Order: C-alpha cells, then sequence, then structure tokens
C-alpha cells in the first residue's frame, strides 16, 4: 500500500483533464514541430524529465472572493528550471508542460479552487471568468496532488527561443470561498505549484550557445542576488543599494533610465563619469570679487557634446535647482565638486573650485526659479561656499565630478532628496503610476551630505538616503539588450526576494520602472536580510505582488 | 494486523526513494569499497543494524516559512548511535543509511515537509533550493512512518573516518506552512528521526580505539555539567559563573577570544 | 564515392589510436561512474553528441623546432560548447572526449606533428617530451581529418562539476620541422581542433541550477565582450577601458586587486566610493592664512574604519606622493576634489575645498619624500591650488571624492601615470613577472587631467591614459566567487580577443594579473576594433599567447 500522505517526486497524483487537452492537438503539435528536424532532448528516462520541480507557492485566504485569481503562469520553457538551461543550446521549442498542485489543508476546511487553460489572444487579469472556460475544480481537502497538463496551443509551427509568439496561460482562480468553521487568526492555506515537461515537449534545432545568450532572451539575469545586496549601485547617486523606497504617488525618472525596448529619454550613458560642458555663460554678483558665489548657466538644448541627446551634458542630475542666496546652505540639493574652466585652452581656474549645486532652472540673469520640464529651461550651476574671484567669461565651461552628495542646511539628515515633485523630465517620458495594489519603488542608497561627511548608515545624527529608478547593473544590461519580445504591455517581469523572516516580490514593467505591491505604505524596506533572488517570469500588472516581511 | 498506530522497531513504514537510490549505485558502492579489505560488521541479522534507533527530534512550527530548514545532516556514521559507537572502532566506512521520520500530529493539521538528498559537491546554505532537487513530500497527517534512504554518493572509493571528503546531505525543509485551524496556543508539532544503516553499509580498517584525524571529535567534551554549577571561570575576572545575561544588539570581545579555527585576534594569552 | 576534400560534421576522418585508450579503462570508467546513478544525457542520436564543434585553431611555422608544443588542452566539459551548457544542471561528469584535427596544407609541404595524451600528475610545459610517450604522428599533407580520443584517466570515481580533480592533458607538439621547399614569405599553415564527446561520456547526478552557478566553477564569464569594449571600467580610475598597456618590466598592484583565491592585499572594496578618514593631523605653512596650500597627513596603520585592512582608508590611491611646493603643478599625480572636516561634528569647512593630491609619503613635518612600502609610511594629502585659511587641528579629518584625475604641469599630456616605479604595495603582495614571451598587461582608460579638462580620446592636445590591474567587473566577480579549483599555479586562464583585422590572447594567472604574449613591446593596444571575446580555458603559463594584429 502507498498512503496518500507521502508523494513521490515523479508522482503526478490525480491527472485532471480539460477539453483543451486533445489527441488532435498533440498529434498536430508533433507533426508540425517536425519542421525543425528530429526532436531533441526527448529521452523519457532522464531525471530532469521525470521529476516535478518547484515553480511557485501562493496563499489562499478566506477573504479571497469567488473569481479572484490566485495563480497565473505563462507557457514557457522558463517555468521548469531544466528546460531553461536546455534552451541556451537550442533555437526553438514546442510541446506542453504539466503543472502539479499540492494543496496544504486539513479535512476541516471548505472552499474550492478552479483551474483553466486560457487560449492565446485573451487578456489575462481581473474580470477574466475562469469558471466559464473548460475547467477543473479542486477541493481544499485534497490530499493527493492534482496535475493538469497545459497543451501547446500555438499559431506558429514552433516557438523560436528568442521570440516564442502567442502562448496559452494557466489560471488558478477561486471557485468557492475558503472557509474555516473555527473562526480566528488562522485563515489561510498554501498551494505549491511544481512543473515537469509533457511527453510531447521538445527542442527542434541546435544552435551555438555563443549566439543570442541568456541575457538577450529574457531579463531574468539582470536582477540577481549580489545586485540587490551589496554590489549594485543606483542610477542617480552611484551608491550601494541598501533599500527600496515605495512611492505611492508615482514618479517619472528620465535620466539614466532605460526601458525594456533598449531606449532612453535621458541625457546620460549608463555610467557615472563627469559633467563637462563647453560654452555656457558664467557670472558672479556685485563688483567685489572675494568670497563671492560663483554662478554658471547654459541653455538646455545647446549641449552639442552627447551622442544620445542635446538637452544636457552627460551625467547632469535630473533634479530641479533649489534657489538660495548668501551664506545659507540649501535643503535637498545635488551638489558636486567642480571648477570653471576657460574654453579656449581647457585650463581650469585655480581659485574657482568649490562644491557646486547643480540643477535645472528657468531664469538665470533674473530670478532663479526651479523647473521640471527641460523645454525652455537651462542647466544651472552655483557654488554653495565662498569662491575667490570668478570667471565672467561668456563662452566659459563647467567641469563637475561624477558622483554627488546632499546639501543639508544643518547636521541633521532629511528625507530622500529626489522627491517626485522635483525630478527633471523631458517631454515624452512615461510616468510610473500605481496599478492595483502595486506601487512604484525606487532604490535607496546611503548618500552622505555636507552636514556630516562622517555620516554612514545607522548614524546617531541621522541616516541620509538618495534614490534611483533602477540599479546600475539593471540599466547597464537594459541598454545592451532588447527585450521587446519578452513582456507585453500590461505585464510585469517578477522576481522573488526571499528574506530571513519574510519574502516579497518586485516586478519590472516595459517602461523600466520597478513595482512592489505594498499599497499606500511609504516605509523603506530594509534589504539587509535579503538572502536570495530568483525570477518567476511574466505576470499580469493587475495582480498584486506578494509582500509579507513578518 | 497492525493498525498503523503502533509501529515495530524494525518497521520502516512507507519507503520514499527520490532519485538517488539506484541498484547500480549500490553495486558501485559495494564493489569499490573492497579497497579497505574485507568489510567489517556486515551481518544482516545483528540487532544494531536491523532496528531503527533514535537520532534527533525537531519542532515544526506554524511560523516556519516554506524553504526553512528543519533537519539537515551530512552523511556520517554519527547519525546512528551504534554506528557512532563502532566508528571509533574502525578507520573507514562506505554505504547508505535510512532515516525514518515519525510525525506527531493529528488529522486536523495541515502542511507539508519536503526531503531531498543533495549531491556531494553542492554547497548548502541560503541559496540552496531543495524543492528543485528530486524530492519527496510528507504530510503533517502522516500516521505511519516515512523512510528516506540517503545513498553513498562519493568521488572517493571509501570514506576515511578522519577525512571522509565529499558526502551527500539529507535536507528536510518546509514544503508548505503548518496550519492549525483552531489557532491558539498550539502552534508546533514534533518529528522524531530514527536511523538504521542500509543494506550496503560497512566499515573497513580497525585502528586503535580513539584515533582519527580531521572532523576532530565534535566539541561536546569542552562544555560539561560542572562548568555551569561548579568550577569554571570567566575571561576578564577569575570568578564563578553565576548566570548568563543576553545583550540585545550584540557585542565584540577580542582579548582572550579564540575562534573555531584555532586563532586569536589580539594579545593576552589565556592565563 | 566520397572525396577526401569535403568532410562532414559527423565525420571523424581517420581514428588515431594510442596505447592510453584501452577497453579496460573504458569499462572501469563506466563501472565506477555508475556510483552517481544512471548516466544522463547519453542519447547517442542527439545533435550535440554526433557533430564536431570548434575548439581552437593554431599556427605551425617553419621556425617551430622539433619538440616545441603547438597545442595543449585539458580534459574538461568546457572544451565542448554543449557539454559546458549541460554542466549547469548536473553535479558530476565522467568519460572521454574526441578531438578532431584538420591540417590545412598542400601536398608540397613537409614536416610532421605528434600527439600524445599525457597522464595526470605530470607537469605540462617546455621540456615535456611528447615523442617518448605513446603517440601518433600526422603529416603536413593530411587531407582527411585525424581524430584521437582522450580517455578519462582519473583517480576519482567521477569528476564533480565544481572541482574535477586530476585530469589528463592532450599535447600536440612538433615531431619534424615543417618545410616549404619553395622558400619565401609563406612559411606557416593552420590546424583546426574540433571536439565531440566520446561514447562513454556522461553526467552522473542532477542538481538544481540555482546551486553553484556558472560564475563559481570557472572564471569564463568574468571577461566577456561588453566588459572589454565599452562597459567595464578599471580598478584605479573608474574610466572606460579603451586599451591594454603591456608592461615588459612587470609591476605589482595591491589596491582593489583580487586574486583567484577570492582574497586581496589592498585597502579598498571593489567599488569606487569616497575616501573618508578620521583623526589625521592637518597643517598649513607659515603664519599667514591666505592662498596657502592645505596639508593633511595620517600614519598608515591607524585607519580604524575598514573591515578589510587598517592600512589606509577605503578608496585611497596606491600611488606614491610626488613632492611639490609653491605655485607649481606636479607631474603624474592622483588628484581628487575634497575638503577638510572637523572630526567632532562632521561638518566640512567652507573654504578648504580644492583639488587635493593624494599619495604615500615618509616624512610629513620634515621633507616630503615618496614611498612604495606601506610600512613606516603615511597617507598624505596636499592641495595643488590655493586655499584660503587652513585647519591646523590635530584630530581633523579628510574627505576626498572617489574618482581622480591627473595632475599635469602643462596642457600637454604625459605617459600613463601609474608607472610601476610608483605603485604603493603592502609587504606581502606577489608581483607580476614576465613568464616566457608573456608579459603582464594593464588596462588603460582615458583619464582627463588638470591641464585640459576638455581632453578626450584622440585630442589634438594629446590623450592621457591611466592604467589599472584588472577590470572592475573582473575584480567584482573575483571577490564574490572562489576559483581555487580552477587553475593550478603555473597556469593561465586564456580568453581570445578577436578583432577586425587580427586576433590575440590574454591570460589570467592565479595572482589576478593579466598577461598578453607580446614580448618586450610597450605599444598600447587599440581595443577599438574588438568584436568578440570567448574563453578557451586553462593553459600553461610557459606557452606563448598568440598575438597578431595585422
Amino acid at each position: 500500500s502507498v498512503p496518500g500522505t507521502t508523494t513521490d517526486g515523479m508522482d503526478p497524483g490525480v491527472v485532471a483533464t480539460t477539453s483543451v487537452v486533445t489527441a488532435e492537438n498533440s498529434s498536430a503539435s508533433i507533426a508540425t514541430a517536425g519542421i525543425g528536424g528530429p526532436p531533441q532532448q526527448v529521452d523519457q528516462q532522464e531525471t530532469w524529465r521525470t521529476n516535478f520541480y518547484y515553480n511557485d507557492v501562493f496563499t489562499w485566504s478566506v477573504a479571497d472572493a469567488p473569481g479572484s485569481i490566485l495563480y497565473t503562469v505563462q507557457h514557457s520553457p522558463q517555468n521548469n528550471p531544466f528546460t531553461a538551461v536546455l534552451s541556451q543550446m537550442y533555437a526553438g521549442w514546442a510541446g506542453g508542460m504539466q503543472f502539479r498542485f499540492i494543496v496544504a489543508g486539513s479535512g476541516v476546511f471548505g472552499g474550492r479552487l478552479v483551474a483553466a487553460v486560457i487560449p492565446p489572444g485573451i487578456e489575462i487579469g481581473p474580470g477574466l471568468e475562469v469558471r466559464q472556460f473548460p475547467h477543473v475544480v479542486i477541493d481544499a481537502r485534497s490530499l493527493e496532488p492534482v496535475t493538469i497538463t497545459m497543451p501547446d496551443l500555438r499559431p506558429n509551427m514552433y516557438h523560436p527561443t528568442g521570440d516564442p509568439g502567442l502562448v496559452p496561460t494557466l489560471v488558478l482562480s477561486v471557485y468557492n470561498n475558503l472557509i474555516n468553521p473555527f473562526g480566528g487568526s488562522t485563515s489561510a492555506i498554501q498551494v505549491t505549484v511544481e512543473t515537469r515537461p509533457s511527453e510531447d515537449f521538445e527542442f527542434v534545432m541546435i544552435r551555438a550557445p555563443s549566439s543570442k545568450t541568456v541575457d538577450s532572451i529574457s531579463p531574468a539575469g539582470l536582477l540577481t542576488t549580489p545586485v540587490l545586496t551589496g554590489v549594485g549601485n543606483d542610477n542617480r547617486w552611484n551608491g550601494q543599494i541598501v533599500g527600496l523606497q515605495p512611492v505611492p504617488g508615482g514618479f517619472s525618472t528620465c535620466n539614466r533610465h532605460w526601458n525594456l525596448n533598449g531606449s532612453t529619454y535621458g541625457w546620460s550613458s549608463p555610467r557615472f563619469a563627469d559633467i563637462d560642458h563647453r560654452r555656457g555663460s558664467a557670472s558672479y554678483p556685485g563688483n567685489n570679487a572675494t568670497n563671492v558665489l560663483q554662478f554658471w548657466y547654459a541653455n538646455a538644448g545647446s549641449a552639442i557634446d552627447n551622442p544620445i541627446s542635446q538637452v544636457a551634458p552627460d551625467g547632469f542630475p535630473d533634479m530641479s535647482f533649489v534657489p538660495f542666496n548668501g551664506p545659507g546652505i540649501p535643503a535637498a540639493g545635488w551638489v558636486g565638486f567642480g571648477a570653471i574652466w576657460n574654453s579656449n585652452s581647457g585650463a581650469p581656474n585655480v581659485t574657482t573650485v568649490q562644491a557646486y549645486e547643480l540643477g535645472f532652472a528657468t531664469g538665470a540673469p533674473g530670478n532663479l526659479q526651479p523647473t521640471t520640464n527641460t523645454s525652455g529651461s537651462q542647466t544651472v550651476a552655483k557654488s554653495i561656499y565662498a569662491v575667490v574671484t570668478g570667471t565672467a567669461q561668456n563662452p566659459a565651461g563647467l567641469f563637475v565630478m561624477a558622483s554627488g552628495v546632499i546639501s543639508t542646511p544643518s547636521a541633521n539628515a532629511i528625507t530622500y532628496t529626489p522627491q517626485p515633485d522635483r525630478i527633471v523630465t523631458t517631454p515624452g517620458t512615461p510616468a510610473a503610476a500605481p496599478v492595483g495594489k502595486n506601487t512604484p519603488i525606487m532604490f535607496a542608497s546611503v548618500v552622505r551630505r555636507t552636514g556630516d561627511v562622517n555620516a554612514t548608515a545607522g548614524s546617531a545624527n541621522g541616516t541620509q538616503y538618495g534614490t534611483g529608478s533602477q540599479p546600475l547593473p539593471v540599466t547597464i544590461g537594459l541598454s545592451l539588450n532588447n527585450y521587446s519580445s519578452a513582456l507585453m504591455p500590461g505585464q510585469f517581469f517578477v522576481w522573488q526576494l526571499t528574506f530571513a523572516s519574510g519574502f516579497m516580490e518586485i516586478g519590472l514593467s516595459v517602461d523600466g520602472y520597478f513595482y512592489a505591491g505594498t499599497g499606500a505604505s511609504t516605509t523603506l524596506i530594509d534589504l539587509t536580510e535579503l538572502i536570495d533572488v530568483r525570477p518567476v517570469g511574466p505576470r499580469p500588472s493587475k495582480s498584486t505582488l506578494v509582500f509579507n516581511l513578518g
């Protein structure tokens, strides 16, 4: 006898068929994937083919209404961890994949789940009625696993590895409300999804692995475990990422931000080199030239140095200029050490070296006001400390070092200084907006300031944070590879961030912005107990990313 | 007609073989380990090798997330009591070892465990994912015991007792969260691990009692009963230890402090 | 009929046996790799198993003496491009591999090659007599391919994927001098090596690919094509790598340099953050405090801030201090913008902001002399331009920004400024020395200066170069992973850099230094027409790396 309480790795449990799984589909799938040649990696006795391996886990609570979606997977060789390795030596794939669900509940629970394979060409999200497709209904009291097969319903004769085309989507939604007849704090059970290729899965043509690599067919390898723990910086301050900042209002970052199409709207390369502009006018107030505040300005659009955009010099911060006058230190400003140099010889001036506040403004000879649009604006520098003399040369130049620190009027730290009310954006960049319970996030790094240059993380004076839209390895890999055929609009590419106590998901839209499903919470995420990052793949944007840190 | 509520000492229960237990692994283990001469203590009627005996017990809480480690042991003679007695009497070993798990829960509980055998070269830590190995899943409502045999996967021809080298590792983690539908104070059950050598386990060379090398006898002898309620002094002062106090936040002492690997970072020899 | 002039991909040509290939070795290899379980990926009709795929090409000239080694490969699943993909899902391997040699010569050429499989435990290099092993002799006039099989002569019962153990080595040396009876400029032919697994090759256990990944078993993925073209920086100046600098005398870099054991001797993390030191004495000369040169110094060894070494603060340059006085700009110095800050509050001073030269010196109150050893020395800063007033506080602090520029006394550029005569090294770091015709190389990046801040690559004023020991992605990946069981001492890990016109090899020693076989040439390599980088694996250090750029 074999009890139902212990299940083998190769045991499928009960096999739950659906009208979408037909012999005609299987025979047509084999017969027309044969245009790739003989099927490859089809040995039935291989260990990667015979066992089920983990794909996901999800929670089913009593508050989950009938029709609400709990699980959604897209047909891919990236669901299985071993067909994802084998796809790096083959140029195509076809066939189906089995999905084994193990429900972890007792015999006292009620409520049921429903499972349908959704054909390609149908939008996946809320309002998709899973119970009016051909479906299967699973109890909460299932002891044995329930494996359903996802066939290859494809309009192409095989899926190329780079662009697969249209694929089905397996949806597990709530059929009936899960009930606990006991009543109390214990109202949730868990369902584990595992996966294994079907008997008619195959790869079709071989190809050299030095062709389109793992970094060009999916953005799974961009956001790996050392990137988010201690190695990757951000794309604004070049500082070690120590957290995530949820932005419930939404923001819009243009500079050093790459979308999933391999394009940018900014004026900066994916690197932190210096800001060097030629022929911008420099000036200094009054008639006396001792301890004066050096000023520099140049119209946006006349920076003919960058092969990416003519708006601003490379590495210029996309922050509005905060106005200040006299010997008063401004609040929340990008300042960076630099100098004024004569354009005719390239020689920097001896005495005009200071920490210059860099930003975007509107009227440089008159009243200095901040701005966000680059149109009709100008890139404006002005030193925050005293400079002896000052170059009043009109064709003069400005050279400012790459990384920047925070201007703070006192020793005490302030909030994260690129707030969305002052981030400079060209006309045309799309904005990150909260979709469902998923709010956009930034990537906080500890950035020191001009009030305490000894201030580190956890300083008793107060810790200072600067935020970026993307990690630098993420936007470095996004500029080098194109992932248009990896995510439709209205979809996220989700990773899982396992922590020491909890676990929580982030997702990347086609715009390039990252999202965590935290709702309206503004509390910074610690990112210190982060142990593991793994990808799970394309998911709907209107499906809440999980977030529990307790 | 045993009802399943009472299990014999020799009864394994349901045998769950993942993908590592193969016949020709056993054949390539038995034939190869003849480099230690004739195999010793191989009599499959002796009671020390036919019965399951206690090794460890562990607690499965409702707060243990999926993927959390509950019970991991490297392949060793030390996972069995009588094999640990005989391992000081011999200088090499080979073969597998069965692990019988008995879950102490009623039929009202829910949640699953996952057990895999990890191959010898793999590093075991935070990044190891155990459900993406060939595994077996065990329910919290298991009445009969479940036996998972870890075979002897090895690149060496046998395992020296002082330097076994690369061994496989049985890893038992949480597959699904443990659920009590009542809630309340009861939030943890217990699993007892019994152990018994496999059909192909053996020793080879004899050697003098108490004489091996690396993997020095685990430091169970440096901390005994009197240390706390008798002799035994401190590092800064020479007084009896009257209590322990927990510091929230941590500390750092590097004067008379020696680490697992014998080394000090500082002055002041321990006297 | 099948002519010998056209050969199939699956055609082995003639099969050249050796006494090292025996039936007892094959049967023992199968019978004892069976302890891993059933053999995996052993389907004989698979396309990756049946075809030969490219491994290497090498040149055989008339100047190559009898006994000189032309080709050397180590037994590995990294020789084949498809067993290298399959090794990411398996925990072990065993069995042999075939090597197919196609000699490209006419029937007018003379001379012969010899081929032996060398057993493990034997040193590979010059003076290894291949003609006194069991061997096979191949003409220069061979029309059909010659395939010889490399058996698995192993003392382990299988090779684990991470550490394989002792493996054989296939050596192709010269048997007889290649002769052209014609005489002239055409004195070289080419031999192509291809590879295919043997019938008894296998993988033994499956494992999850999220285990020890491709970046931990071999350093092949560290030096990839975007790293050396336009993305990677260097570990000294954080600038885009535009070339390689051959150093025929040898050098020794300690700071921000990681070896293959995952260890460093430097005082810097693999990142370019700022230099922040507490309690170093600051001073300024004379009694007047206008336009004075600010000075700062602190003894090396009293920087209690770094969790890696107490020698110097994190990010401090390993360059000797070049002395200067008065209003004279020094030559070839690390200068970086910074300030002096009061240690009791962390507040930077308003007026002491300048471009400070940073270096290592010996006597700070007396005569400032340069130094290379860190022992008995001190980290010394001194501004290169005028600073109003100056903090004379003994417990004061220094904060200098991360990246540095060159100090140049005129507008004109100079040689690459971290010359090996001034690179600061702790006592204990090993030095890069020329082995054979292979000389160590650095990684030149265009670093701008204080004489022309508009100076870029190819400037009519003159281009300025700063060199580092390693690329930043290479030393970032070397700190995260340990490759002790990837290269024995006396070996290089070679990559191939294919250019538009030529192709040339670099190799990485266990010390962490890179080598190119260029002899005594000091000419900088252009690295602009670099199109492809691929790895080839462990090779002897006393075997000249190829170099032809024409």
